């Protein structure tokens, strides 16, 4: 039978502090439910935004990470499509396969279990980990930063068991949301010319997608000029930085395509910065996609006659990826070396040293750090 | 050769005052450019929009009206296409058929003539219209509120002669915006839930457009429910009243459709109705097309997590139409019977009394009223 595992995971007991690899308790997976094994994960600045304490939704003491690849270690009972063994993928986003989302081509929201996933439960309305007599709180239905970790059997997917974990564990979302976001949001057309507003990890993914569709010019803008090397290593055609000019960005990027962008994607996640991704588009048929997530209360703008005269706002959640579907595929392609993984990786780090991944994240130093655990 | 013409004309000396019946003068048509009897023509809000003075390129004095239908009286240099004689439609969106625009399929905004025209003025630079010794402004390229215009000759739509006039000149705008506005914008599928906000004549071409596209729900809102009864008679399955709700519209619609509705389509000009528009339309695939022309300098907002989590922001001109290959094939269809005109039509005018033309519209009392000239 299932028992009760004792591992180590990075526990974050209080909002505004670092991380604390502490020893917990795993409970064995319940119906429908799968344990993992995680031998690899990222952070993002999602995790270090829940971490700050500025999340509305965010509560304590609960285990972050939601980018990592691992192995199945069990699962509970009317589990079928999993065993033991499999390698896998945990994913923030669930694909039920039944619920009206689900069954919608337009759409990959699946709805069956946000709700308990919000407050950091398992499907049944319970936590499965335990800390120092205390119940610790899943997070984004995933929870990475643990040796162990159970999770909706909804949220995996099978992939290559010769996938490199450590590697792969980046499609959980950043270059899913950048890729994604360039094939299935914009599915901009081959020739045709795209801004990226941002140059992480997304706004790489991003370029690495327009690149692969076969654009024609792809211009990287960001503040940080020591981003724009990789960035052409993606596909980038040229870089160039808003703070080189007097003039609104929108209006240099107009000059620079006679007109605007055929598509333009925004990686930041600020607002003003949306509004000149959209302005930035050509008249009449220019499409704006928004992937990066703004702070809460904040919104965009713009006057409807830029609507009005043919462009379109559009927005991405994880790249539009039906995730159960898409991931293994994903990773494919990576096996397929159509597309890339390893060259977003810039720095690794143990279990222990977690708390550097923070770090370098802000030092802005960094695309992603994969922890091996 | 075409001599000057003196004939009569509705002319706007400023702002904010009724229209003024004068007796003008109409120079000939000079190279590509095209003089019309209007035999008739109705009002567009749009015109009470520019007479207001809220429009950002609006110029006294000028001959309004862009709705509107006639006869070829004679043709400038060079118009091989066009000869006295044709039943023809101004346009008031050009079609050069070899611009970067016109030569895109994502778009019907014609460039070539766009400066000029906003200045109302023809492609050379100059007006053809004179009255009591000043000059007066042509308007949107049409300025139908005369005996006698002179149009570009790329903005003239060669119709069916067979077609009653009285009616087709309805097609020049409202009519043909809104059906193109889900046609062509939206493109909504079969069985789709709809919404229109404002139920005027655009947005009862917007009903006929859903309709004929088979949509399943089509939710009619106005603030004016003697709208209702003909919204209905056009395909809305039933309409709400803003005002009879507590709540904001947006989670009246969400409620009423188990989540929001599918294509939405504000035709006001309400940049706070716009917004609500948006809001009303369902995560992960909702679409909202803006069709009302809204206020210089106000904007439309919203926080972006409404587009990241699945909706879309459109906006349309003129229904997405190439206006020179359409048009025609618009009366064909109203000759068909595929798409209805007459019903659009709740009054009737002669020249002299087009003021109450205005005051019919402001009153609400009416959708199209065609003046006869
Ligand atoms: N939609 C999704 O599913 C999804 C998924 C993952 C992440 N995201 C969001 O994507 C965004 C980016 O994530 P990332 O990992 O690539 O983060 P990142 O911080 O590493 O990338 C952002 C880049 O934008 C640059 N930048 C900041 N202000 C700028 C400005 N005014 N103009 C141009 N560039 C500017 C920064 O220097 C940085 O290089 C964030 O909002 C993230 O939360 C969305
Ligand atoms: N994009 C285009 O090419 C295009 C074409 C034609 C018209 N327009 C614009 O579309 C809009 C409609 O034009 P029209 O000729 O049909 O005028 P209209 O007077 O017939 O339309 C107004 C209708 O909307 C209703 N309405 C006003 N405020 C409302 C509110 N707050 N909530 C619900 N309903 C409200 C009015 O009572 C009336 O029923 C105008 O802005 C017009 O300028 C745009
Ligand atoms: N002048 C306004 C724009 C007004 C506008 O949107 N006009 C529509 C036709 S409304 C039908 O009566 C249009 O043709 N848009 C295309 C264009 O104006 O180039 C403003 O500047 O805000
Ligand atoms: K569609
Ligand atoms: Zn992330
Ligand atoms: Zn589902
Ligand atoms: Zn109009
Ligand atoms: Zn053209």
């Amino acid at each position: 039978a299932n028992e009760v595992i004792k591992c180590k995971a990075a526990v974050a007991w209080e909002a505004g502090k670092p991380l604390s690899i502490e020893e917990i308790e795993v409970a064995p997976p319940k119906a429908h439910e799968v344990r993992i094994k995680i031998i690899a994960t990222a952070v993002c600045h999602t995790d270090a935004y829940t971490l700050s304490g500025a999340d509305p939704e965010g509560c304590f003491p609960v285990i972050l990470g939601h980018e990592g690849a691992g192995i199945v270690e069990s699962v509970g009972e009317g589990v079928t499509k999993l065993k033991a063994g499999d390698t896998v993928i945990p994913l923030y986003i669930p694909q039920c396969g039944e619920c009206k989302f689900c069954l919608n081509p337009k759409t990959n929201l699946c709805q069956k279990i946000r709700v308990t996933q919000g407050k950091g439960l398992m499907p049944d309305g319970t936590s499965r980990f335990t800390c120092k007599g205390k119940t610790i709180l899943h997070y984004m239905g995933t929870s990475t930063f643990s040796e162990y970790t159970v999770v909706a059997d909804i949220s995996v997917a099978k992939i290559d068991p010769l996938a490199p974990l450590d590697k792969v564990c980046l499609l959980g979302c950043g270059i899913s949301t950048g890729y994604g976001a360039a094939v299935n949001t914009a599915k901009l057309e081959p020739g045709s010319v795209c801004a990226v507003f941002g140059l992480g990890g997304v706004g790489l993914a991003v370029i690495m997608g327009c690149k692969v569709a076969g654009a024609s010019r792809i211009i990287g803008v960001d503040i940080n000029k020591d981003k724009f090397a990789r960035a052409k290593e993606f596909g980038a055609t040229e870089c160039i930085n808003p703070q080189d000019f007097s003039k609104p960005i929108q209006e240099v990027l107009i000059e620079m395509t006679d007109g605007g962008v055929d598509y333009s994607f925004e990686c930041i996640g600020n607002v003003k910065v949306m509004r000149a991704a959209l302005e930035a588009c050509h008249k009449g048929w220019g499409v704006s996609v928004v992937v990066g997530v703004a702070a809460s209360g904040e919104e965009i703008a713009t006057r409807p006659f830029q609507l009005v005269t043919g462009r379109t706002w559009k927005g991405t959640a994880f790249g539009g990826w039906k995730s159960v579907e898409s991931v293994p595929k994903l990773v494919s392609e990576y096996m397929s070396k159509k597309i890339k993984v390893d060259e977003f990786v810039t720095h690794n780090l143990s279990f222990d040293e977690i708390n550097k991944a923070f770090e370098l994240m802000h030092s802005g130093k960094s695309i992603r750090t994969v922890v091996k655990i």
